[PDB]
C-alpha cells in the first residue's frame, strides 16, 4: 500500500508524498514518475521507458512510432532504400 | 515543383500521392510526411527524435525531454532526493 525508501513515504492510493518528514505536493505526472522510480530501486530506466510508464502507452507519438512507421513504409514500398543505423537512426540512400 | 523524385520513387507534395516502381501507393498522412522528409534529404542520417520532431511536430506532446524536465522538478521539490542521472541514457533512484 505504502512505498518506502530512505527519504520517501508514498501512498499510491492518495497521491500522498512524505519526504524527510514533510508533506510535499507533486503534480500527477511528477507523482507517477517518483512512484515508478521509488518502486524500482537500483534499476536504470531509459528516458524512453520512463516516458511510457509515466505518461502511459499510445497517447502520443514516441521514438517507437518512428521505428514502426519505417517498417510500414518498407512493407508498402518493397525494396525502399532506407538504411538502418542500429543504435542511431535512419537514412534514405 | 510539386514532385520529389528518387530511385523508383515519385512523390507529389501537393496531391500527396506516392508512385513507387510504377504503382500508386496509399500511405497514411504521417507515413507520407516521413517518406517525403527522408526522400528530400537523401544520404543524411536522422535520429529517431529528430524524425519525431520533424514529422509529428516539435513541442506538440511529451517527449524524453519532458522526462528530463520532470526529474529536475522532482529534485527541486524534494531537495536531496537521490535520483542519479545516467548521461544520455536515463535515470535511477539509488535508495
Amino acid at each position: 500500500d505504502k512505498v518506502m525508501t530512505k527519504d520517501l513515504e508514498i501512498d499510491r492510493a492518495t497521491r500522498e508524498v512524505i519526504f524527510k518528514g514533510d508533506l510535499i505536493t507533486l503534480t500527477r505526472t511528477e507523482f507517477d514518475l517518483l512512484l515508478f522510480l521509488a518502486s524500482n530501486l537500483g534499476r536504470v530506466f531509459t528516458r524512453d521507458e520512463l516516458l511510457d510508464h509515466v505518461w502511459g502507452y499510445n497517447h502520443f507519438p514516441t521514438t517507437r512510432t518512428v521505428d514502426t512507421h519505417v517498417l510500414q513504409l518498407r512493407q508498402k514500398l518493397p525494396g525502399l532504400e532506407i538504411e538502418t543505423l542500429r543504435g542511431v537512426g535512419y537514412k534514405m540512400k
